């Protein structure tokens, strides 16, 4: 019951009376706190930033003569990781490794993620990956997905094709998550067909390609210039039949605009309409500015008695170029 108590006070964010119900209960004998209320009272310390507290409540456990686990030491690696300590990070890890405490690979995981967000070298993640295969440490699909990160967070060009393939090659991948970040770290150094695999990777693995996912790389895909890669993207996207919000057809027929095929443009919009996806106050506008500049100004004002009947509301920018188009008209 203090433990649940404790776990609600810490979905609630109420550090203060956690801390002293465990005051109180650290002076009774019929209720004293064992080695998972003091790790519950760290994890709720170390969530509101009071790292001296946790601190001093993990050292006064051997006064209180309780339990020391590597879930305490990963809970403090994890601590010092999300305020960027990489450095206090691998010291922990070193001083549990003296002190006889095997890291687990959730651990393990920690050290890397903290690594990888402090800004340290690839080489660095590379000789704690091979430390933690020599020491055993078992693979996790979770981990996978941040391990195909830890090449990506390094940023060089060969780490990237290598966060990629991380996956491929070994034969093991996840369906979402491993093809997002690897896609990400491809992009950068220049993902030339990495781009056409990344979905094919990730759609007929057996489970069908995300839509956001489309649309992230579809994104980049057209800063890369990629047009007719897009839009054998976006008819792609469109095979892998995941539900997609309009948002992902106006991210792309942004960049058509540019190319101002201006009936390509027509054609979009009546399946998006249609497809219980009415065009978004961004969508609104950006075809609005998309026809604009190729002329069309009638069309221009019919849109609003398109919008109102619609009855998605008009914006700042909205009602502006509306009344641009009506001024060259």
């Amino acid at each position: 019951d203090f433990s649940h108590v404790f776990k609600e006070f810490a979905a609630r964010g109420d550090w203060q009376r956690s801390l002293r119900l465990f005051k109180y209960m650290q002076r009774q004998i019929w209720c004293k706190p064992n080695e998972h209320i003091y790790t519950l009272m760290i994890g709720i310390l170390g969530r509101e930033g009071l790292l001296d507290k946790a601190f001093e409540i993990f050292d006064e456990m051997p006064s209180h003569s309780v339990a020391r686990t590597v879930f305490s030491y990963t809970a403090i690696i994890n601590a010092y990781g999300r305020n960027g300590q990489y450095g206090t990070s691998l010291q922990l890890l070193e001083k549990m490794k003296q002190e006889k405490i095997i890291p687990s690979i959730l651990t393990y995981n920690t050290v890397i993620n903290s690594c990888a967000r402090g800004g340290h070298e690839w080489e660095g993640l590379l000789s704690l990956f091979a430390e933690m295969r020599h020491e055993g440490i078992q693979p996790d699909l979770v981990t996978y997905n941040t391990l195909l990160s830890a090449c990506s967070s390094r940023g060089l060009g060969d780490e990237a094709e290598m966060v990629f393939r991380t996956m491929n090659e070994a034969g093991i991948l996840p369906d979402v998550t491993t093809y997002s970040y690897l896609v990400d770290t491809f992009g950068k150094l220049g993902k030339l067909e990495k781009v056409s695999e990344l979905l094919m990777e990730m759609e007929a693995g057996g489970t069908s390609p995300e839509v956001t996912s489309y649309n992230v790389l579809l994104e980049a895909y057209a800063h890369s210039g990629s047009m007719k890669e897009a839009m054998d993207v976006f008819r792609q996207m469109q095979t892998a039949g995941c539900v997609a919000n309009a948002e992902t057809y106006s991210v792309l027929l942004n960049l058509y605009g540019k190319n101002g095929r201006y009936d390509q443009v027509r054609d979009l919009f009546l399946e998006m309409k249609m497809s219980n996806t009415e065009p978004d106050a961004d969508t609104y506008n950006i075809l609005i500015q998309v026809f604009g500049e190729g002329g069309y100004f009638k069309e221009v004002v019919t849109l609003f008695h398109d919008m109102v009947e619609e009855k998605v509301e008009p914006n700042m920018e909205t009602y502006e170029g509306l009344i641009y188009a009506c001024g060259k008209g």
